[PDB]
Parts: structure tokens; sequence; C-alpha cells
């Protein structure tokens, strides 16, 4: 049945699942019911092109998004620009989330830091894959789409930072994990322990080692029809790495042609010596 | 099936055994000592390695005259020539592997090219310690240092597998464990260009519920260790994808046709 061992299991399993809900406004539950259907009033406004995307900036809040670097001619930037403010956002939930993480506050300080300086991105993609399905992505908090070959399309170094984003969503999507499985996953990556410079490794091993036990549990007990689930999962963490210094090249890159273009400090922070 | 997996495993483990001349119980004898007598000749320095050129006669890579003219050029032109020797025995390994044959010819091929390199590395690992690896069948032993000690880009191509080594031989994992982990790099559904990946999943499933017994029996005491294990494969993409950038600089170096052509 249930023993005393896998009961402090599911009870971590479901303290993370709460912190979860209390840190990312945006959900899967709700974005998939965006995306899908079964909605007269959850429906986005789609973005597929400069005149929808005009229209776009019309109907939805588009300006507390791009970053006072407004009007700037060429529309590739002004995106940018939003993706940039939308995943300080995101960082910032990732750190509200990752305190939560029993144990992960009651480190070296240092530590707590060198976990979400790497950890950030890996999530920020992992958790963007709920918003997407293989025609495009949601923004604005889910009030808007922006259709996949709209971004492919864009000016030639920008129309291709988000391809690698899409290609990894669609693979990973076809785990169909849900809300409770995806907290304790993402709380798997924040307490790594291969992290460069980390101080004390072994307390964060520890803990990595509980979580990976609650993970085991969540995924046989919430997908029995699924097996080595727990595998195949832990596998895509390799995707997850290359995705993000795919991202790093980019931004070396923007970082030249486009020497007139800011950088948020916290995103400067984090990238620097990935 | 609760016994298939440990059939699966016995029986990887025992073509693993056949497949592989040098394996880490014995690479592990050497090293360190217990019972050893055969004691491998170090190579620290400039000397050492000429010694080292007729004694070990490890040179099976170099007779290769005129050609064979400056040291940083023919370690590594060595190294790729073991590489060579591991990946027939790599390649037969895979035939062992139930169904493997099975599978569509392209599909074979392309799993193996895009697989032999993580596993050059997973079991290069049996070969070295923190200070250095194990060469020509376990002859030699290369210092660790020497390698570092090498001028031009040279100097950086062992040092990354060196880091891996350490942290992978950390699991104090055994040839059984590896056998079965070895299967489950090459059974990659993900590899690009392949045709029918359903059969090839299907097959690393039953290969990872065997390799999860595997360490539960074989390691009680070490927690998650499957976890543990299934994360290096990352380090080792990590690796092959660093690797491949190194023989991008050493496209600018040397400045036989058919030597290329086999490499
Ligand atoms: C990049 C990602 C960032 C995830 C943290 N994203 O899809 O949200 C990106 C691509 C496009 C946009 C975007 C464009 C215009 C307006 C917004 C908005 O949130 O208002 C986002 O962001
Ligand atoms: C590189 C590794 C790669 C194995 C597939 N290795 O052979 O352990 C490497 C480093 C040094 C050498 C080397 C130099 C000279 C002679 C030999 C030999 O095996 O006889 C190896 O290879």
């Amino acid at each position: 049945q249930l023993n005393p061992e896998s009961a402090d299991l599911r009870a971590l399993a479901k303290h993370l699942y709460d912190s979860y809900i209390k840190s990312f406004p945006l959900t899967k539950a709700k974005a998939r019911a965006i995306l899908t259907g079964k909605t007269t009033d959850k429906s986005p406004f789609v973005i597929y092109d400069m005149n929808s995307l005009m229209m776009g900036e019309d109907k939805i809040k588009f300006k507390h998004i791009t970053p006072l670097q407004e009007q700037s001619k060429e529309v590739a930037i002004r995106i940018f620009q939003g993706c940039q403010f939308r995943s300080v956002e995101a960082v910032q939930e990732i750190t509200e989330y990752a305190k939560s993480i029993p144990g992960f506050v009651n480190l070296d300080l240092n530590d707590q830091v060198t976990l979400l300086k790497y950890g950030v991105h890996e999530i920020i993609y992992t958790m963007l894959a709920s918003l997407m399905n293989k025609d495009g992505v949601l923004i604005s908090e889910g009030q808007g789409f922006m259709t996949r070959e709209f971004l492919k399309s864009l000016r030639k170094p920008f129309g291709d930072f988000m391809e690698p984003k899409f290609e990894f969503a669609v693979k990973f999507n076809a785990l169909e994990l849900d809300d409770s499985d995806l907290a304790i996953f993402i709380a798997v990556i924040i307490l790594s322990g291969d992290r460069p410079g980390l101080l004390n490794v072994k307390p964060i091993e520890d803990i990595q080692d509980n979580l990976l036990q609650a993970l085991e549990l969540q995924l046989k007990l919430n997908h029995p029809e699924s097996s080595q689930l727990f595998a195949k999962l832990l596998q895509k963490m390799t995707d997850l790495r290359q995705i993000v210094t795919e991202h790093v090249q980019l931004l070396q890159v923007i970082k030249k042609t486009e020497t007139d273009m800011s950088l948020h400090p916290l995103l400067q922070e984090i990238y620097k010596d990935l």
C-alpha cells in the first residue's frame, strides 16, 4: 500500500505543487485551456504579421512590456525586448518558487545564487514549453498568441532565437506532463550540484536526492500508463543545456550588431560566464 | 519479467566481457596495485615517451615514417588510432543487444555514428584516475599533467575527459552496470536522421528497466543512483560537442592520404 516512507514523499510533492501555483500565475492547466478551446472568454488575439501585430499592440498591453526602448523602427527588436522583459519576469517567479524549496534557503548564500544563475534558463524554457504548441506561443499572460512562423521570419539573427525553444517544446510536450509534475521537476533542476563554483556541493545533493525520490513516486503515481517516464524525463535535461547555450551564442552576436540595444541587468548578471 | 531484466543483464554482461578486452575490474587491478606484478610503464615526460616508442612498442600507431617527428602530434595521432579500435569493439557489442540487429539497417548505422563517441568516453573513464590514463591495452599509463603539458590546442583535448572521469567514477559502477548503461546510450531514440524510433525506444525502455534493477541489487546502499547516472548522459553530450569543437582548431595544424580516409 503506502508506507511511512512514501508518505513523506507525497507530502513533499503536495508542498511543491502548492508553492508552484502560488508562484506562477500562468500555469500549464490554464495555458492548455486557453490553447485548446472549451472557451468563449479565454481566447487570445493572434499575431502572425505586422498588421495583426499592429492591431495586436492595440487590443493588448504592449508597452508595459516593451521597455521605454519604444518606437524602434525594426519591430524585431521590439519583439526581442518584449521577450527579455518577460524573462526577467519569469526569473523573478522562479526565484520566488526556489525559496519555498525545503532546504534551499538554508544554504550558503553564494551557492543559493549559483543554482539560480544556471538553473534559471533551463527552467524558463521548460515552463515556456507549457505555453506552446507546434503552431506558436502564448504571450502577455495568455491574452495573446504569436505564431511560430511570424517569429521564424523576423530579421536574420532575431528570426532565429525561438525555433530551438519550439523544437524542444514539441518533444517535451509529448511527455504530457502536468503542473504537479513540472513543479517537482523544476525543483530538481535547481538543486543540481554540477553547477560551476558550488562551494558546498554535498548538502545540495542530499536535497536533490529527496526531490528525485519525490519525482519518481509522483510520476509513477500520476502516470502508471507511462513506463520509464522518470528516465525519459531526466534525459530531457540534455536538450535544455544546448538550448541555453545556443541562446547565449545569440546574445553574443546581438551585443555587437546592435550595440545600441540595451540589456536588462538581471539578465546580464545571469548570462556572464555561462 | 522480474526475471527477464536479470537475464538481459547477465547476457549483456557476458557479451560485454567478450567484446571488451580491457575491463573496468581489470583496469582497476592495474592502476591501483591490488594483485599486480605486470606494473605499467609510466609516461610523465618527453623521454619516458620516447622510451615508450620501442618499449611498449605501442608504436602500432607510429611506424608511420616521415610524419612521426613532433610529440604532441603523434600522441593525439595515436589517441585517434585507439579510438577506431574501440569503435569496432563497440559496433560488435551493439549486435549483442537484443533487437539491435532486427532494426532497419540505416538506423543501426545511425545509432552507431552518433553513439560511439559518448561510449568511448564512458569507458575511457574506466581507464582513468585523477592523475592519468591507461594506454596500449593497459601496458602503459600516460600521466595527466604531461597531457596538459601539451603545447597548443593539444593541451586540452584530454583534460575535459579527465574532469568527466572524476565525477563519473565517483559512481563506483562496475562492468555489470556499465554493460547495460552502454546499451542505453546506443538505443537513443533521438539521434538525427532515424527512420523508425518506436522499436528503438521500446528497446531502450527495456534496457532502462534492466539497468534500474541492476543498480538497486548491485547498490542497495546508493540511493537514486539510477537518476544520477542518467544525468551524466548530459555531461557526455557537452563533452562530445566540445570535443568535436577542438577538432575544428585542429584543422589549423601540421603546416597518409589513405590514413586520413581511415580517420
Ligand atoms: C519570448 C518568450 C519569453 C518567455 C519568458 N515568450 O514567448 O513570452 C517572447 C517572444 C515573443 C514575446 C512577446 C512579444 C510581444 C509581447 C509580449 C508580452 O508578454 O506582452 C511577449 O516574448
Ligand atoms: C586518447 C584516449 C582515447 C581512447 C579512445 N586514449 O587512447 O586513452 C589518448 C591519449 C593518449 C593516447 C595515446 C598516445 C600514445 C599511444 C597510445 C596507445 O594506446 O598505444 C595512446 O591516446
